[PDB]
DNA sequence: GGGGGAAGGATTCC
DNA sequence: ACGAATCCTTCCCCC
């Protein structure tokens, strides 16, 4: 009977910049995402507690970060470097199990059902791993432990930052009971506002509702997931997830609408994009446009054969042309996205 | 009806 | 105000 270990790295990006210059440690760090529209324009990717302490988190404008903390250290995002770093740490969890699911860049799940016998021995294996990474890589994590991936993640969510927490089989009930419902994975404000109205505040509130309204309300899938979870019967296993799509979406230097000028940003997007594909040939391709007021439209197309960079360019025009058509608005951003690899 | 499946908007979250 | 996997919904051609 199953025990899942979820490991998340504390303020990952921000921490990689600290690991690479401890002269930053103890200071408020903000990894920012620029664009080139107006000096210090962009958004916040992540920020260590010092800055996160005073409300500076992700997706929030770079100015609002300064107006709050003018003396904070701001650094552009640098995936490349962060990717290497992670992979290594991710190659170290692979030493603890073959039943491993790498969900993101900062987190993975382990099925230690056959390495440890219980929560003291598992939570034992926890501390061991927090140290085996804190010493070899200079990166602290947070470990969550319960019976299904869903609850493991949650465990760790609480016990943060830098911490290990386990939710025995008893607390699952304390939580299918007490745990708010919007503090659940896959339940962003949209769906929560829905549940609100549905007169649902906790996991259990679903258990007492005519499914069919829950279906049309949130969408059968979420509907079955919430139910199956509230009935201590949720249990999808740890599966190695495969990259299913790739794509870049750069931000133009100024809201536009004539084809010619728009074109180049897009070719750069397909350019970088392709470098990232590497050895991977896709059969699909979309063109994503972010209108002037931040809405979205994207046209696509699938081929019976794998796309070539030379073909990628042609289609990424008939699709931009198709977009610049029925949608009139001015175009703010734009970019390409390749799916359906061969 | 119902399957196979492609298109595009929506929704969560790193 | 800055990538992706899943989910849903319509649209569709052919058995
Ligand atoms: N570009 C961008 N990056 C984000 C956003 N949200 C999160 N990230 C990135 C920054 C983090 O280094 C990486 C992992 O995010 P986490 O939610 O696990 O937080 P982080 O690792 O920063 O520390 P945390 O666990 O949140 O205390 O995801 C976002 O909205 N935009
Ligand atoms: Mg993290
Ligand atoms: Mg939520
Ligand atoms: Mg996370």
């Amino acid at each position: 009977h199953m025990i899942v270990l979820f490991v998340d790295f504390d303020y990952f990006y921000a921490q990689v910049e600290e690991v690479l210059n401890p002269s930053l440690k103890g200071k408020p760090v903000v990894v920012c995402v620029f664009s080139g529209r107006f000096e210090d324009s962009g958004a916040v990717a992540t920020a260590n507690y010092e800055a996160r302490k005073f409300g500076v988190k992700a997706g929030i404008p770079i100015v609002e970060a300064k107006k709050i903390l003018p003396n904070a250290v701001y650094l552009p995002m640098r995936k490349e470097v962060y990717q290497q770093v992670s992979s290594r740490i991710m190659n170290l969890l692979r030493e603890y199990s073959e039943k491993i699911e790498i969900a993101s860049i900062d987190e993975a799940y382990l099925d230690i059902s056959d390495k440890v016998r219980d929560y003291r021995e598992a939570y034992n294996l926890g501390l061991e791993i927090k140290n085996k990474i804190l010493e070899k890589e200079k990166i602290t994590v947070t470990v969550g432990i319960s019976k299904n991936k869903v609850f493991a993640k949650i465990a760790a969510d609480m016990a943060k930052p830098n911490g290990i927490k386990v939710i025995d089989d008893e607390e699952v009930k304390r939580l299918i009971r007490e745990l708010d419902i919007a503090d659940v994975p896959g339940i962003g404000n949209i769906t929560a506002e829905k549940l609100k109205k549905l007169g649902i505040n906790k996991l259990v509130d679903t258990l007492s509702i005519e499914f069919d309204k829950l279906k049309g309300m949130i969408g059968e899938a979420k509907a079955k997931y919430l139910i199956s979870l509230a009935r201590d019967e949720y249990n999808e296993p740890i599966r190695t997830r495969v990259r299913k799509s790739i794509g870049r979406i750069v931000t133009m230097k100024r809201n536009s609408r004539n084809l010619e000028e728009i074109k180049p940003y897009l070719f750069r997007a397909i350019e970088e994009s392709y470098y990232k594909l590497d050895k991977r040939i896709p059969k699909a391709i979309h063109v994503v446009a972010v209108t002037e007021d931040l809405d979205i439209v994207s046209r696509g197309r699938t081929f019976p054969h794998g796309i070539s960079k030379e073909t990628a360019y042609s289609e990424s025009v008939k699709l931009l042309q198709k977009i610049l058509e029925e949608d009139e608005r001015k175009i703010r951003r734009i970019g390409v996205r390749f799916s359906k690899f061969i």
